[PDB]
DNA sequence: TCGGTAAGCAGTCCGCG
DNA sequence: GCGGACTGCTTAC
């Protein structure tokens, strides 16, 4: 097989590399890598190395990496550019793996672990590590085993061995319900003292050294705790055995309002799953406790136990250990679904970076571009200092707040990356500038044509047309991968709808789910078999289709994020290729493109309808337009349609056969106007929306920019079995909105769009009457909690104290003195409830850590004093008032002349 | 929260005769 | 009470 790296580090003058050799074996080597850097040289000197602007460079070979670093400093002291890859491990990887990396995940040791630490006096601080580690569960992907290290004797209690037999039993049998599929995979090791546990853990780690190390909160808790505990018990040298190279560094992670410490383990790639989830999931969650996320992702029940976690080991060690094991497994289950580890490996090996570098778009693109240029013997420029400067972004049209009955939307494929490719925007393709007219003049095609030679953006920038820049070249490669995965995602989605349709008529039979590839549209044969399947088999197929769709989503959306990140990186001062001329060339071109096509679409539809000056485009944001289709439907007449699906077909055909070619012609003209390299503005129909045929539903409404709701029948070619609400920006979509209120507001919107005013009024009346029975957690608002200290003045709110922070201060006073009460963590999320006048907490609200029950100390008082009226008005009535006034609807029935009989 | 801009709403403070 | 200046937070792209 082809060799591939696992990890790479620079330690002084050596590269330390762990890798898989040509025989599939894991090896380690220390290499005294001699790096090269570059300086500009005279034109009259034979060289094969040229910078990105075509100027010749001489290669300088250094005796070691320190000499190279020292040369860079001296070049700065002289005032001359020091060119080349200054991150020597990336240059090392580039030299050692000069080919597309083919990796084999089965050879990569991925470890998932979780520790338990009993603590009577509050949260066990990893920096102090003053309490025994009393359980470790460590799953190894090569062995496919859960290694359980269980401490039986501690200063906080001596316990009996954990029983695998009780663990496996149902909770209704007094068991822990450890999933039967992992029972045979558990290797249980009890210990009579912590020193032996830890020594054996280190020996095990030496034998089975993680390459990828993951788990939940491992980077901020488990790793620093284990490292510091071993340090405290045995000394530094022993703790450093967590690194295969015996090198570690305390790394200070700084933010706007403070800092925290993590431990860097040289020769390991830590991918904390909480951080993977935050980066790759495209959710914003009210809580990031593993219980919360596992319930969200997997629909598994919360892990239940009585009493505080600090007493769980002593009271129920059996459950304590089972729950530690289940926690490790839940992360594996989330990864089986989301495939974030697979994604990280794909991206990391593609860029030729340390896998953990996938968190940084700047590092990722720096490596991709370097490798690409090096192929051509080109030499990358030195990174420079730039002051942070704001620059302009997208255009968003101000909509007229209203109901909109029939709507068709259109959206440009991969806009910013397509602009980069079309215009040919790259550091080395800058050709010069032209005299800019106001943007409106380009939008309306009255400005002078910018150039007859170069490719232009309306910000005044011109670009070479003779050859693709490295940025367009490399962005195109990742765009093509994204396109492939999006194809699979959409096929799985369409296949899911086929199964949902079939589920309306399940067969009374015993059978099996079909063995199919859900990434490809079902054949006629498969469709016929599906129509004969039982509900059991269909539901299993639906689950599998949806899992295929999720895998496709992960693969596609994060490649989209990577390419969009390149467009953004051009506007970040830490990027080697930072250039506001290029960043603004992209965004300004986007503004023009949107407004240009709005004009073209309006002109086309005014022509087909025989009107003038009518606004068909009701809204647009960045690269999408929303077109009112009422007049189109009305030209046929609603009475002429057999059913909803009939007019959906008609609009689908109209969009594809009439509007899209008109849109294409419009953009080809704009491409010629800007003299661009290649026409890549591809704007396709996204949504078809409207009320159910014959209903009183309103179909859709806008309240303002970035705030709208649509009843969608077809999205990007997926024809839904049931209409789907597309809701953007409204409170139903915000993590700050109480769970039960999101649900209620969604049902209000559903009724407005699908059923009409009377239906909405019926539901509102009932919600208002019954909502006081809702569980307090479900009606609590949520907020991130920053700068608690700034606003704390002797335990009371200082000037301008935010409402959620006031709530936290209230909570702090109420739990004061109590060492065991859950502390609100700076920067994390809190639930927030308002309090009625005259409550014993002495303020108007209280907040506590999100994803948790409020402590039993104050719960009953919070429940007694909760201000339901304020809750309802703020979270429900106010947003609903916004929706209905925009939609010209009443959520409460107005008096009429009939109220007299 | 270590890892592009536009723009909405909640809330504070305070003016507004 | 509501709007502007401002902070804080959270979306849509
Ligand atoms: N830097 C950055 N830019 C973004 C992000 N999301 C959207 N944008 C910018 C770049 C996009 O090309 C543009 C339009 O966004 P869309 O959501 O329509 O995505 P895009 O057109 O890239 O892909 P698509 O093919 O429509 O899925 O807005 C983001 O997360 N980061
Ligand atoms: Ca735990
Ligand atoms: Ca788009
Ligand atoms: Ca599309
Ligand atoms: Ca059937
Ligand atoms: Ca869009
Ligand atoms: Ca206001």
């Amino acid at each position: 097989m082809k060799e591939f790296y696992l990890t790479v580090e620079q330690i002084g003058d050596s590269i330390f590399e762990r890798y898989i050799d040509s025989n599939g074996r894991e090896r380690t080597r220390e290499v005294e890598y001699k790096p090269s850097l570059f300086a500009h040289c005279p034109e009259s000197q034979a060289t094969k190395y040229f910078d990105i602007y075509g100027k010749p460079c001489t290669r300088k070979l250094f005796a070691n990496m320190r000499d190279a670093s020292q040369w860079i400093k001296r070049m700065e002291d002289i005032g001359l550019e020091a060119l080349g890859m200054d991150d020597f491990k990336l240059a090392y990887l580039s030299d050692t793996y000069n080919y597309e990396i083919k990796y084999d995940h089965t050879k990569i040791r991925v470890a998932n672990f979780d520790i338990e630490v009993t603590s009577p006096d509050g949260f066990p601080e990893p920096s102090q590590a003053k309490h025994p580690i009393d359980a470790i569960t460590h799953y190894d992907s090569i062995d496919d085993r859960f290694y359980v290290f269980d401490l039986l004797n501690s200063p906080y209690g001596n316990v009996e061995e954990w029983s695998i037999e009780i663990a496996a039993k149902l909770q209704e049998q007094g068991g822990d319900e450890v999933p039967s599929e992992i029972i045979d995979k558990i290797i249980y090791m009890p210990f009579d003292n912590e020193k032996e546990l830890l020594m054996e853990y280190l020996n095990f780690w030496q034998q089975k050294t993680p390459v990828i190390l993951t788990g939940w909160n491992v980077e901020s808790f488990a790793i620093p705790y284990v490292y510091n505990r071993i340090k405290n018990i045995f000394g530094e040298s022993t703790a450093k055995r967590l690194s295969p190279h015996r090198k570690t560094r305390v790394k200070v992670i700084e933010n706007m309002y403070g800092s925290r410490e993590i431990i860097t383990l040289f020769g390991i790639s830590v991918l904390d799953y909480i951080d993977l989830y935050k980066k790759f999931s495209f959710t914003n969650q009210p809580s990031y406790s593993l219980d919360y996320i596992s319930e969200f992702e997997l629909n598994v029940g919360k892990l239940k136990y009585d009493g505080p976690i600090s007493k769980l080991r002593e009271s129920n060690h059996q459950r304590y250990i089972s729950y530690n094991i289940i926690a490790v497994y839940r992360v594996l289950q989330i990864d089986a679904k989301r495939q974030f580890i697979n994604l990280s490996l794909d991206m990391g090996y593609y860029a030729k970076i340390q896998i953990q570098s996938v968190f940084s778009p700047i590092k990722t693109w720096d490596a991709i571009i370097f490798n690409s240029l090096k192929e051509q013997n080109k030499v990358i420029p030195q990174g420079r200092s730039h002051p942070v400067q704001p620059y302009p972004g997208a255009f968003v049209k101000e909509p007229i707040p209203n109901r909109y009955k029939y709507v068709m939307s259109f959206d440009l494929t991969s806009l910013y990356p397509s602009i980069i490719r079309q215009v040919n925007i790259s550091p080395e393709t800058i050709a010069g500038t032209f005299k800019v007219a106001p943007l409106h003049d380009y939008i309306n095609a009255v400005a002078e044509r910018p150039s007859d030679v170069y490719s232009c953006s309306p910000n005044g920038m011109m670009y070479y047309k003779d050859r693709d820049g490295v940025v367009p070249t490399e962005i195109t490669k990742v765009f093509n991968q994204r396109k492939e995965h999006k194809g699979y995602m959409l096929a799985a989605q369409r296949n899911g709808e086929i199964i949902k349709e079939a589920l309306h008529n399940p067969n009374l039979s015993v059978d099996e789910p079909l063995d199919v590839d859900y990434r490809f549209d079902f054949s006629d044969e498969i469709k016929e078999k599906i129509k004969k399947l039982s509900a059991k088999s269909l539901n299993e197929m639906l689950f599998r289709a949806q899992r295929t769709e999720v895998a496709g989503m992960t693969a596609q959306i994060n490649r989209k994020a990577l390419i969009n990140g390149l467009a953004g990186a051009l506007g970040n001062v830490w990027f080697r290729y930072y250039d506001l001329r290029n960043a603004t060339a992209i965004t300004t071109f986007g503004q023009m493109a949107l407004q240009w096509i709005e004009r073209k679409v309006n002109e086309y539809l005014n022509e087909v309808c025989g009107t003038e000056g009518e606004a068909f485009v009701l809204y647009g944001d960045t690269d999408s337009i929303y077109v009112s289709a009422d007049k189109i439907i009305d030209k046929v007449g609603e009475s002429k349609f057999r059913d909803t699906n009939h007019w959906v077909d008609f609009l689908d055909k109209f969009a594809r056969e009439r509007m899209e070619p008109a849109i294409d012609r419009g953009f080809r003209e704009m491409c010629e106007y800007m003299n661009n390299k290649q026409h890549l503005m591809f704007m396709d129909r996204e949504a078809i929306a409207g009320p159910p045929l014959g209903s009183k539903g309103i179909g859709g409404f806008w309240t303002g920019k970035k705030r709208y709701a649509l009843n969608v029948w077809d999205m990007e070619g997926t024809r839904y079995a049931e209409p789907k609400l597309k809701i953007m920006g409204l409170e139903t979509q915000k993590s700050s909105t109480p769970k039960a209120v999101q649900k209620a507001l969604k049902e209000c919107i559903r009724r407005m769009l699908q059923e009409g005013e009377e239906s909405l009024q019926e539901y509102f009346k009932e919600f208002e009457k019954e909502f006081r029975q809702l569980n307090y957690i479900s009606i609590a608002s949520v907020s991130s909690a920053n700068n608690i200290a700034k606003y704390d003045v002797g335990g009371f709110p200082g000037p301008k104290c935010p409402f959620h922070i006031r709530g936290i201060l209230t909570y702090n006073r109420a739990i004061k003195g109590n060492i065991d009460a859950p502390q609100v963590v700076e920067g994390e999320k809190v639930y927030v409830l308002p309090l009625r006048e005259g409550n014993p907490f002495g303020d108007k609200c209280i907040a506590w850590p999100s994803g948790t029950e409020i402590t039993d100390l104050i719960k009953d008082d919070v429940l007694h004093w909760m201000d339901y009226t304020v809750l309802l008005e703020k979270t429900f009535i106010k947003p609903l008032e916004g929706f209905t006034s925009a939609a010209k609807l009443d959520y409460e029935k107005k008096a009429s002349l009939f109220d007299m009989f």
